[PDB]
């Protein structure tokens, strides 16, 4: 039908935004703290303490099948990123630091995000 290639016209648009926002966030992490899946050969434990791991390189693999459906979700997916590692790592670590900073950073990309994804439709 016209109507589901509209909706997917909408889901590509969509698609394409949320690729420069994920840009414009891994930015503020020059580190690369955050690029990759925390490894369980490196941190065995790992998911005994956090139950859904998130980082840049997951969130992407998503982005690229189109799978975020709206703002929403893509936030969730990247508040896991910070949560995670501030749950995990303590006040004192250059991990928990580098959190706090891209959280700080990106709340003024993701406040402008929500207004261009509302005002595009």
């Amino acid at each position: 039908s016209m109507e589901q290639v509209a909706m997917e016209l909408r889901l590509t648009e969509l698609t394409r935004l949320l690729r420069s926002v994920l840009d414009q966030l891994q930015d503020k992490d020059p580190a690369r703290i955050f690029a990759q899946p925390v490894s369980l050969k490196e941190v065995p434990d790992y998911l005994d303490h956090i139950k859904h791991p998130m980082d840049f390189a997951t969130m992407r693999k998503r982005l690229e099948a189109q799978g975020y459906k709206n703002l929403h979700e893509f936030e969730e997916d990247f508040d896991l990123i910070i949560d995670n590692c501030m749950k995990y790592n303590a006040r004192d670590t250059v991990f928990y630091r580098a959190a706090v900073r891209l959280r700080d950073q990106g709340g003024v990309v993701l406040r402008q995000a929500r207004r261009e994804v509302d005002s595009i439709g």
